[PDB]
DNA sequence: ACAGGTAAGCAGTCCGCG
DNA sequence: GCGGACTGCTTACC
């Protein structure tokens, strides 16, 4: 096979690389890499090197990387540009791997690990590491084995060995329910003291040195705790064995927190992968909470605090450590963020951990692209941060909206880049700008008949291929492929959901099918003959396939959109507000241009004049009122809901879209752009069920609306799905039970009508005081707690949730065991009734947890349900209903005086 | 440091206001 | 005594 790197590091004048060779074997080499950099040279000097603007350069070869760095400094002291890749690791990778890297993941050692540390005096700070590590579970992807290191003897208690027999048993048997599929993969190792455990773990680490190191909070806890514990016991030299090159770096942050860099290892903390690639915002990021959300597994159960779990139930203590490791593996099997990181890393030719940085990622992609044409990248430059304009958002008229069709553009900003040909080296000049509405209304004079233009005043060459459009197109094409798999899996899911209405009472097996492609008629025929058992399993596999496609497509979209963003970041080598503004301004034009065209077209085909069909728009999307399109045929002519949905689906696809296409083609000609790439397709078809009292949808303002959708991007839902954007139901800060209640309120409004809403509201008001306290607690991030802490009491302008944290700290003051609120993390927040013993109007505690038993009964007694209801529930419901012009309570009338 | 701008709602402080 | 304007903070949409 073709060789590929695993890790790369620069240590002085040496490049340390771990790699898989042509025979599939892992090797490590030290290379005294000789880097090249470039300087501008006279035009009379023949050369094959030119900067991106066509200016000749000469290559400077250096004896070592230090000499190259020193040359950069001297060139700065002179005041001349030093061109070329200044990150020598990237240059080395580009030189060593001058081809499209095809990698074998089975050869890459991916380690998942988690440690346990018993601490009687609160959280065990990794920088201090003063408590023994009494458990380590380390999963190796090559061995496919869970290596368990169990400390039997500790100053905090001596315990018996963990039993794998009891671990495998059901909880109803007094067992731990360690999943049966990993029982045979567990390698258990007990130790009679910590030093022997740690020394053995280090020897194990050397035999099976991780390339990718992951787990949950491993970067902020596990890794620095292990490193510091070993350092304090054996000394620094021994602790450095955690690095295959014996090189570590301790980066410190004083509040005393440390993040350790282990040279020769690529750490991908799964919590960071999750936060960056999952596109969620969670009320809590404990592994317990995320596992429940992602996998629908039950919360792990135990009696008493975790600080005494080992002493009381060491059996369960070890089993849960093992399970914790497995849960992350299970989450990755679903989300596949590791696969994504490897894909993007090898594509860009970067250190795998650099997938967290789209700027580093794009710098390497662009550098490799340019290097292939003997072109020389410019030197990075210092720039001041400056604001610049973005997208346009229309101000909607707050109202209900019965029938709605939405449209938006495919990969908006990257498509603008490709269409206009926006790149650092394709800039041709400028023109005099007319007001933006003059271009929107096709009144302003044509910017140029030679160059491709944006209404911000920028002109670009039409003939030349720009490196930014060239490379963004490649990644965009990957994105488009994976989205196809996602939507097909999604459409397949609905087919299965339909067949789950007539499950055949028989015994069979799920059909072997590739869910990435639309089911063939043969498959569909067989599906209508399957048992509920097989169908539900197929639905599970379809949804897993969809999530896999979702991860692949949405994060490639994120990457290309971040290339747009990078143009507006001063640390990007190709930072340029001219290009960034060219993109957003063109986008503003395009949206408001097509709003006009759509309005004009619909009035024409309907026969009316001057009526507003586009009720709302944001960035690249429009929302079209389809009431008059429906009324043109009259509701009577429709058999059922699905009939008019088919009608609108056809109408948009056969009539509106071609008109939209003509409109954008004209705009492309107007701006004399390189290639027409404004592709606007139908998104949602929304409306009430036929013959119902549902209102279909409503807007309360910008970025706040709800729609009862029947079809979304070609997916015909088995049951109508609510599309709610911005409303409190969508916010992680809104209490769980309130989200649920508000959503059902919205469902009833859009699908059933006012009377249904009023029934549900009355019921919720009566019964809500029985809801679990966690389900009705608000959530908030806890930033700058100390900033507002004046002697344990709220300082000036102390935020509500911060006030609640201070209340908590006073209540638990003097308890070294009580859970402490962590700066930057999230808290549950509850209001307290007047005269409560806590001395304040609210209290907060670490999210994802039960509040400590020290004060739990007191908090439950003094919760302010009244404030909770009015503030979190009634107030936003009032906003929904006022906009929709409805009432959630029966109003008073003259009829009230009849019996 | 190490993708971007737009925009919503909640709550605290201050100032005008017989 | 507190409404309205303004600010900080948080978390959305795109
Ligand atoms: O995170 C984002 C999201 C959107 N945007 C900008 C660029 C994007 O093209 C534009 C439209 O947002 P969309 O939600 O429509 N995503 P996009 O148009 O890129 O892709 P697609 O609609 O094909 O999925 O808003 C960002 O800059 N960052
Ligand atoms: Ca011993
Ligand atoms: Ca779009
Ligand atoms: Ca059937
Ligand atoms: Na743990
Ligand atoms: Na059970
Ligand atoms: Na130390
Ligand atoms: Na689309
Ligand atoms: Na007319
Ligand atoms: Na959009
Ligand atoms: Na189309
Ligand atoms: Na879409």
């Amino acid at each position: 096979m073709k060789e590929f790197y695993l890790t790369v590091e620069q240590i002085g004048d040496s490049i340390f690389e771990r790699y898989i060779d042509s025979n599939g074997r892992e090797r490590t080499r030290e290379v005294e890499y000789k880097p090249s950099l470039f300087a501008h040279c006279p035009e009379s000097q023949a050369t094959k090197y030119f900067d991106i603007y066509g200016k000749p350069c000469t290559r400077k070869l250096f004896a070592n990387m230090r000499d190259a760095s020193q040359w950069i400094k001297r060139m700065e002291d002179i005041g001349l540009e030093a061109l070329g890749m200044d990150d020598f690791k990237l240059a080395y990778l580009s030189d060593t791997y001058n081809y499209e890297i095809k990698y074998d993941h089975t050869k890459i050692r991916v380690a998942n690990f988690d440690i346990e540390v018993t601490s009687p005096d609160g959280f065990p700070e990794p920088s201090q590491a003063k408590h023994p590590i009494d458990a380590i579970t380390h999963y190796d992807s090559i061995d496919d084995r869970f290596y368990v290191f169990d400390l039997l003897n500790s100053p905090y208690g001596n315990v018996e060995e963990w039993s794998i027999e009891i671990a495998a048993k059901l909880q109803e048997q007094g067992g731990d329910e360690v999943p049966s599929e990993i029982i045979d993969k567990i390698i258990y190792m007990p130790f009679d003291n910590e030093k022997e455990l740690l020394m053995e773990y280090l020897n194990f680490w050397q035999q099976k040195t991780p390339v990718i190191l992951t787990g949950w909070n491993v970067e902020s806890f596990a890794i620095p705790y292990v490193y510091n514990r070993i350092k304090n016991i054996f000394g620094e030299s021994t602790a450095k064995r955690l690095s295959p090159h014996r090189k570590t770096r301790v980066k410190v942050i004083e509040n005393s927190r440390e993040i350790i860099t282990l040279f020769g290892i690529s750490v991908l903390d799964y919590i960071d992968l999750y936060k960056k690639f999952s596109f969620t915002n969670q009320p809590s990021y404990s592994l317990d909470y995320i596992s429940e959300f992602e996998l629908n597994v039950g919360k792990l159960k135990y009696d008493g605090p975790i600080s005494k779990l080992r002493e009381s139930n060491h059996q369960r203590y070890i089993s849960y450590n093992i399970i914790a490791v497995y849960r992350v593996l299970q989450i990755d099997a679903k989300r596949q963020f590791i696969n994504l990181s490897l894909d993007m890393g090898y594509y860009a030719k970067i250190q795998i951990q650099s997938v967290f940085s789209p700027i580093k990622t794009w710098d390497a992609i662009i550098f490799n692209s340019l290097k292939e044409q003997n072109k020389v990248i410019p030197q990075g430059r210092s720039h001041p941060v400056q604001p610049y304009p973005g997208a346009f958002v229309k101000e909607p008229i707050p109202n209900r909206y019965k029938y709605v069709m939405s449209f938006d553009l495919t990969s908006f900003y990257p498509s603008i880049i490709r269409q206009v040909n926006i790149s650092p080296e394709t800039i041709a000049g400028t023109f005099k700008v007319a007001p933006l509405h003059d271009y929107i209304n096709a009144v302003a004079e044509r910017p140029s008949d030679v160059y491709s233009c944006s209404p911000n005043g920028m002109m670009y060459y039409k003939d030349r291929d720009g490196v930014v459009p060239t490379e963004i197109t490649k990644v965009f094409n990957q994105r488009k492929e994976h989205k196809g798999y996602m939507l097909a899996a999604q459409r397949n899911g609905e087919i299965i959901k339909e067949a789950l209405h007539n499950p055949n009472l028989s015994v069979d097996e799920p059909l072997d099918v590739d869910y990435r492609f639309d089911f063939s008629d043969e498959i569909k025929e067989k599906i209508k003959k399957l048992s509920a058992k097989s169908l539900n399993e197929m639905l599970f596999r379809a949804q897993r396939t969809e999530v896999a496609g979702m991860t692949a497509q949405i994060n490639r979209k994120l990457l290309i959109n971040s290339l747009y963003g990078a143009l507006g970041n001063v640390w990007f080598r190709y930072y340029d507000l001219r290009n960034a503004t060219a993109i957003t301004t063109f986008g503003q034009m395009a949206l408001q241009w097509i709003e006009r065209k759509v309005n004009e077209y619909l009035n024409e085909v309907c026969g009316t004049e001057g009526e507003a069909f586009v009720l709302y728009g944001d960035t690249d999307s429009i929302y079209v009122s389809a009431d008059k399109i429906i009324d043109k045929v009259g509701e009577s002519k429709f058999r059922d809901t699905n009939h008019w949905v088919d009608f609108l689906d056809k109408f948009a696809r056969e009539r509106m879209e071609p008109a939209i296409d003509r409109g954008f083609r004209e705009m492309c000609e107007y701006m004399n752009n390189k290639q027409h790439l404004m592709f606007m397709d139908r998104e949602a078809i929304a409306g009430p069920p036929l013959g119902s009292k549902g209102i279909g949808g409503f807007w309360t303002g910008k970025k706040r609306y709800a729609l009862n959708v029947w079809d979304m991007e070609g997916t015909r839902y088995a049951e109508p799905k609510l599309k709610i954007m911005g409303l409190e139901t969508q916010k992680s800060s809104t209490p769980k039970a309130v989200q649920k209640a508000l959503k059902e309120c919205i469902r009833r409004m859009l699908q059933e009508g006012e009377e249904s809403l009023q029934e549900y509201f009355k019921e919720f008001e009566k019964e809500f005081r029985q809801l679990n306290y966690i389900s009705i607690a608000s959530v908030s991030s806890a930033n700058n707690i100390a900033k507002y802490d004046v002697g344990g009491f709220p300082g000036p302008k102390c935020p509500f949730h911060i006030r609640g944290i201070l209340t908590y700290n006073r209540a638990i003051k003097g308890n070294i065991d009580a859970p402490q609120v962590v700066e930057g993390e999230k808290v549950y927040v509850l209001p307290l009734r007047e005269g409560n013993p806590f001395g304040d109007k609210c209290i907060a505690w670490p999210s994802g947890t039960e509040i400590t038993d020290l004060i739990k009964d007191d908090v439950l007694h003094w919760m302010d349900y009244t404030v909770l209801l009015e503030k979190t529930f009634i107030k936003p419901l009032e906003g929904f209903t006022s906009a929709a012009k409805l009432d959630y309570e029966k109003k008073a009338s003259l009829f009230d005086m009849f019996d």
